[PDB]
């Protein structure tokens, strides 16, 4: 029970705990600073990490009394006793200076006032905000507040003096998932057979409660394996029990955004690394020497775009720059662009931009402008996008990564200054870069070195890296088909090793000659670069 | 009264009963596991199977006390006594550890809070969730909850700690219908004349209550046959009484989706069985050797599509792959595609995808892209479809079966990776495959072998299998017309056997020469395959 019980929330938890322990350890020296007695901790975010339990554990780690609030109980109780409970919270903050005022189900307590028809409920919200505004700033009661999002939050409650700061839940790490597994490994009796890291790498879309449920699913599989107080020492959480849990795993945290760093850092492919050095001067030289930008006297730019083979390493180039920045990435989904354009929902894109302002620094992969442009041609949200492009200052400088293969007809104001400055003419790979992509495909692949990639790159100079990855997946499919064939022959004949890919599958993919590249698209990219 | 009383719900009933009997038989060893004390059983689904009675029977089979709740009575009663009844449920869970807390009409108890204007009702929902959150996790009271769907369910109630798991009603089997008929056959006195299986095969769109009503309709027909305590031994539920019930049968379970396996498994037609082996490597080789996919190091694909004769065995090919997988199928209805595109309703398609995520593994027959594409040309829902195509991981791998006869202009992002990989150029059948279709049409047909199918396939090489099935139905119509003519001649002359189809009807259909195949469509499929 402490800060080690949560895995995957390092920075914001540290900042909030520093803000707490500034008043908690030294309330007298906090008054000697006298800067800001803030209390409002508005955790807007998804539960399942035990965020209220994280608040109670932070109270235990600070030693503060968890004077928590169940707002559903206040909604359950009759009125007045809710006001008496607010007065009880005030008298508890008087009685205990280290009172952890933890507001749970606050969106139920505080909805939109237009949505609120309950005048007793609105009076209770007024009494709660009046209790919130009625602060002597001396009782040291931190107003922890739990929400799923701040959309239901009233702006008067979200005003300063009623709100101090907000906390996002975020996406937990697979390392943080292994930490939560270790938290579940207090009475594990695991088999030491499930990896709990690559398994945790596979555990996207799962909360820590979903991790405990997967532990329960492995336990149910083990209970089925036991088939009947004797098999308790025979508990062994295998990777097969993990596979039963994973087949039982539905994505609990599905349909949500996440900001995260990849692990490529141009090791998938090099080439045009002057543009990578331009990104490095954009990132680290601003990160190290903003005073050199002052000495130059010109401000930094906002973003750049790309033209050519879209996604064929290009989305991997965005992820690789995020790895190279060691910074959290987020990509503009084209289906969300249709939901903003044809679906007509663009304020949520402004909400995502404001979330990125809360998550600054980050990476803005604004891909697929050509797709929404051809959807309109075969914008209003792009007006909001350009408004945000003007609306972003040089506060942590979340760089724009524009990407369109047919970028020749997108937008001139986006092409104008106050926006992105470069359009990366991303060409096809070299045969050296093709061999680099071949080695990257050989990474996480147990194929032998029996084939000649130099002759393969010499043949497939006119093939895409995505077409090369397709050839790698096709050779892996042929090898898996050969492994399944060997298993079928062993079951059919031997029961009644083929761990690599031969150059026969390479020659089979070579005879499978479907070069997906279009020379008219090359001429179009050439006309765009000639226009550039 | 037990698990045999329900027919047609095997897997989910077993999983929930295993979860129950883990705490029911060994609550001490469940604490020795200590994994998850879950109680929330959210049966969202249609009634008429006696699902609340299934809950009470599961309580009887576990020996637990059915401490059920009538939420309509709580809505009927004045407030406070509802809170006293919730306290009574808590004190009953204290008094009886094996308490089956069965919540009935929960959507009436818990609607949408925006829809909820009742502040006393919202306070009662808050008191119920506070009772639900107020768990010591020791009273062993499983929170069985009954809903039609989870749409009316509040997400705070659907949150973890308030919700554990959900149960779908599903489509009962015709074997399960015969089991429910056997449940009705405790005081049957049937004639042993109604089949109760082929009759149950005919009983689509009927609940178990509709089965008891059909028993009542046969009883009413028998009461009309009796015409007046003496005919009780003269009770005889005939197939004529079954026909009276079936004429009386309206489809009770009409307008709903269902996921089910067919019984073809490429026995209707063979041909291009390398694609069937590709589906087999996609299904069973993933089902047997996902570790071989790990050893290959490349992940599996998502789906494939088809081009050519649409539905002429092609929908039967989807159903045959579902039979070959022995797995539940579901097809994208084109009228639902118009209701998503022109009717503008695509979140319910995401709801169907999430239901398939609850019903994983399943088959996604995403047919008729060309129809909605030409409807737009003569998409926003397709944006959600592509979002779901990206939104599906390799968790039980519900394969996409795309199908369009005019697939040449559908969507490039669907044609892009992260989506389906193959477009099956489904050609016209061979004369061997035409004879196979002739034998399949001869299945469930009492026609003789007097005609020559080899000469018939030799003539109708340029005819479709759907055109061949049309010829089979036309010959069956001519045979039925001949049987009706023989009956009219017997009634008109003999009262005052023709069980097969002659080759005369074959030559009549042969002279009925309307080959529906278009050679320009063949040229279009050829241009598509040349583009492929």
């Amino acid at each position: 029970v402490g800060y080690d019980d949560i895995g995957g929330c390092r920075k914001q938890l540290a900042q909030i705990k520093e803000m707490v322990e500034l008043p908690l350890r030294h309330p007298a020296l906090f008054k000697a600073i006298g800067v800001k007695p803030p209390r409002g901790i508005l955790l807007y975010g998804p539960p399942g990490t035990g965020k209220t339990l994280i608040a109670r554990a932070v109270a235990n780690e600070t030693g503060a009394f968890f004077f928590l609030i169940n707002g559903p109980e206040i909604m359950s109780k009759l009125a007045g006793e809710s006001e008496s409970n607010l007065r009880k919270a005030f008298e508890e903050a008087e009685k205990n200076a280290p009172a952890i005022i933890f507001i749970d189900e606050l969106d139920a307590i505080a909805p939109k006032r237009e949505k609120t028809h309950g005048e007793v409920e609105r009076r209770i919200v007024s009494q709660l905000l009046t209790l919130m505004d009625g602060l002597k700033q001396r009782a040291h009661v931190i107003v922890m507040a739990a929400t799923n999002r701040p959309n239901s939050i009233d702006p008067a409650l979200r005003r300063f003096g009623r709100f101090d700061r907000e906390v996002d839940i975020g996406i937990p790490d697979a390392t943080g998932r292994l930490e939560i597994l270790q938290i579940h490994t207090k009475n594990m009796k695991l088999a030491d057979d499930v990896d709990l890291e690559q398994v945790a790498n596979e555990t996207h879309g799962h909360v820590g409660a979903d991790l405990a449920a997967l532990c329960s699913e492995a336990a149910l599989q083990a209970i089925r394996k036991k088939m009947d107080a004797e098999v308790m020492n025979s508990l062994a959480v295998t990777m097969d029990d993990f596979r039963w849990a994973l087949s039982q795993s539905n994505p609990s945290a599905l349909r949500e955004t996440v900001v995260e760093v990849p692990q490529v850092t141009w090791e998938d492919i090099g080439g045009l690394e002057d543009v990578k050095r331009e990104l490095q001067e954009l990132v680290q030289y601003p990160v190290e020497h903003p005073d050199k930008f002052l000495k130059f006297g010109m401000t930094p730019s906002k973003g750049v775009l790309f033209y050519g083979p879209p996604g064929c390493g290009k989305t991997l180039l965005a992820k690789a720059i995020a790895n190279e920045c060691q910074a959290n990435f987020i990509s503009i989904k084209g289906p969300e662009l249709l939901t903003m354009w044809f679906g007509e929902s663009e304020a949520n894109v402004r909400e995502i931009f404001d979330k990125a302002r809360q998550a600054a620094p980050c990476v803005l992969f604004f891909d697929e402008l050509d797709s929404i442009a051809k959807a309109r041609g075969g914008d209003r949200v792009i007006n909001q996008i350009l408004t945000e492009m003007d609306g972003m200052s040089t506060k942590k400088n979340v760089f724009i990564i524009g990407a369109t293969n047919r970028p020749d007809i997108i937008d001139p104001a986006i092409l104008r200054p106050g926006r992105l400055d470069q359009l990366i003419y991303i060409p096809l790979p070299d045969e050296k870069s093709r061999v680099a992509i071949l080695k990257a495909n050989l990474r996480k692949s147990p194929v032998a070195k029996d084939v000649d990639l130099e002759f393969l790159a010499k043949m497939t100079n006119g093939f895409s890296g995505a077409d090369l990855t397709e050839i790698c997946q096709r050779a892996c499919k042929l090898a898996i088909r050969e492994s399944i064939e060997s298993e079928i022959r062993r079951e059919r004949e031997r029961q009644t090793p083929v761990p690599e890919i031969r150059r026969d599958h390479f020659e089979e993919a070579m005879r499978f000659a479907r070069r997906s590249v279009s020379d008219n698209d090359i001429r179009k990219y050439e006309m765009f670069a000639q226009t550039l």
